[PDB]
This record gives structure tokens, sequence and C-alpha cells, in this order.
């Protein structure tokens, strides 16, 4: 509705924030002129006590583990991609999994779950230079100046970037399962007229963006 | 030096991580090609848990409260902006207060700790009516709705630059916060940590200059 007021509080991880949200915002706006959000930082390990006491209407995150008695659902699946400034050595060609294991690596917004289930994947191929891990690629974007590294980040946030910041998207060169994203919520939210809708827009939004 | 191929764990804030660090980065890498870097969220609450207990070397924010025994040293000079989009009514012409209470707010990378001296600074005054915030900008850049994106100053200048919108002051008396470095008094005398302060600090430094002028 657009009689709608009240201001929803999403708990999101950092990458939730770059992609899902503001995909999803020009739609929630124009729908509902007039709801007000609040977008906190996702503490993964304090993940039902935001929902439970300190006010979040919504968590849009994975899970580190289950979170019954919290009601959840999945978004999709998100995939990994790499990032390299166009002035990258590897550019140009395409990247054998040699290429990825010989330079530097940025980790941008991937998060240790992912981290360990990337790290899984890598599990006997040589130890790769770590070089940066960060949730702003802002800050991966300093170096491309400095050292050939390669930037990892979940598939979504290399197709809102990289077609701006002037950088090349290349696929992983190794078996990535793609791993689920979720919502989470306090089942007090559960038939909330307000939070059903919500849930129902940000739910219809990841269609959307993850069909295109 | 630059045999250093150690890591650094630095707990920091959003404006941090996208006006400070990204501007120190390259000199660091540079005088220590080695070197390795970990960048996490700080929470604000848990500042001190984190450099304790988490693994965090060094922390940069503001600071809630007091840090004891914490050790701490100011950086410098945070202040508040507001960006708006080209196409805004107020774009083209001065910002009065008046008009700054009429607009939807979408307030972006401040920290509750400032969010308090803001509202603190605004206490006599009509509510705004508060429609976004977020952390990242993304997400106001998303509905630039005739909002008014109030920003940490620095921030303000290095998006409002490229995402081409407009930097209007705040309509009101705000004095600038102060950002810092906190760390652990285990880190205070590791040859590592004194040094990664002092390239935070002199770039720091350097950065206040280059905006200065």
């Amino acid at each position: 509705p657009q009689q709608c007021d009240q201001t929803f509080t999403i708990a999101t991880t950092d990458y939730a924030m770059q992609t899902i949200l503001p995909f999803a915002l020009p739609r929630i706006y124009q729908e509902a002129p007039n709801v007000s959000f609040n977008f906190l930082p996702l503490q993964h390990d304090r993940l039902s006590d935001q929902l439970t006491y300190e006010g979040a209407d919504l968590a849009i995150c994975r899970p580190t583990g289950p979170v019954e008695p919290l009601r959840s659902e999945i978004l999709g699946r998100v995939g990994v991609l790499c990032l390299l400034s166009k002035q990258h050595p590897l550019a140009n060609q395409e990247m054998s999994l040699d290429d990825y294991l010989s330079h530097p690596h940025a980790m941008i917004a991937i998060s240790d779950g992912v981290k360990a289930l990337i790290e899984q994947a890598l599990i006997d191929k040589p130890q790769r230079k770590m070089v940066l891990r960060a949730y702003h690629l802002e800050a991966a974007l300093a170096i491309v100046d400095t050292l050939p590294i390669i930037i990892t980040v979940p598939a979504d946030l290399a197709y809102l970037v990289a077609e701006r910041y002037d950088l090349v998207v290349k696929p992983l060169p190794f078996q990535f399962t793609p791993f689920d994203y979720s919502m989470i919520w306090h089942a007090r939210c559960e038939h909330s007229p307000a939070q059903e809708w919500l849930r129902s827009v940000v739910r219809e939004e990841c269609s959307r963006l993850i069909a295109k």
C-alpha cells in the first residue's frame, strides 16, 4: 500500500546491501512511497537476537547454520565471479585455474561462510596469495594499479559494478556450486500484513534479479 | 619494512572503508609488497571486544565513548555534507534550513554516535522525514524521491563527483566530530603494528592536507 508509512528494519550483510536491496528499492518506494527503511549490518552470530530484541523485522543473508525457530526461506542461488582491471595481464585472455593461482587475490564481499565454501572447493590446489579481504570493492579498486589482483566477488556484484568501474568479468576457473541466499524473520512477524508485503516484494524482486 | 608478509586485521566503518583506506592503501602495498589485509565491519558496541577477542589489530572509527584501556589517537576531523540529485529541486539554489526540513532524508554511512550528534544539533527543529538509513550508499543512489542524502563530508565529494549529483552544506551549525585509530595495548609495542599505524597516520595526515587545500 501507499498508505503505509512505517519503517522496516532490515539487517543486511554487505553483499545484500550493494546488490539485492538497492535493486529492490525503486520498486519498494514506487509501490510504497511512504515507507522508511532502516538498514543495519547483520551480525551473523547474533542473527536470532537481532530479530528478537534489537528491532530487526527481516534479516537477509546466508545463515551459517540452522535458524529454527526463526522462519526462513531461500531467495535464490548466488554464484561467484572474478573481476579484473581492464589493464590486467589477463583482462584479454581466458582464466585458467593456473592463471588464478599465480596472481594475488583481493576477496570482496564474500564472507567466511562462502570463503570456506570456496577454500573448500580449492582444497587440493596450491595456496594462492590472499592479499586483501574487504567488503567494499572501493578498496580493491584502490590497488588495481599496484598488484595484478584478481577480484573474486559474488556474481551479482560483478554485473552491477564491473560495467562502470571499467573492469572486466571472468568466470571462476574451477568447480563452484552456487550457494543459497536467504531471508530470515521471527515467527512473530509471520502474519503481519506489512511484513508479508515486504517479504513478498523482496521475494519477487530477487526473482527479477535472478532471472536477469 | 618489506620482509613483512604478515596480515593485518582492521575493523572499520563504511566511511573509513570508502574514503580513507582506499586512499591509504596504494602507499601501503607499495611500501610492503608482501603484506596482506583483512578489513571487516566494525560493530561499534563491540569495538573493544573486537580488538580484544576477535583478533582485530587496529580499529578505525569514532568510538561512541572513552576507550580505556584501549590505545587510541585522533586521526582527523570528519564533517557532514549533503548530496542531491542534479534534478533535485534545490540542486541549483542554496538549501536553507527550512528547505532541508521539508524534504525526505536519506542518511548514508553515518554512525549512530554521529547520528546522535546531528539529531542533537537539530534538537529544537521540526522532525524531518528519514526515508532511508543505509551504510553502503548504492542504496540511496538507487532512489536518488526528492531525497537529500546526508553523508560524511569526504564521501560526498568522492561520489558527488562521479555520480553526477550535487553537494550542499548542512543548513545548520554542526561541529566536525573526529575519527581515530583504536588498538589493544597488546599491539602497542609491535614493530609491525607501530608501523601500520604510522602509515595510516601519515596517509590520513596526507588526506587532510590534500583536502584542506
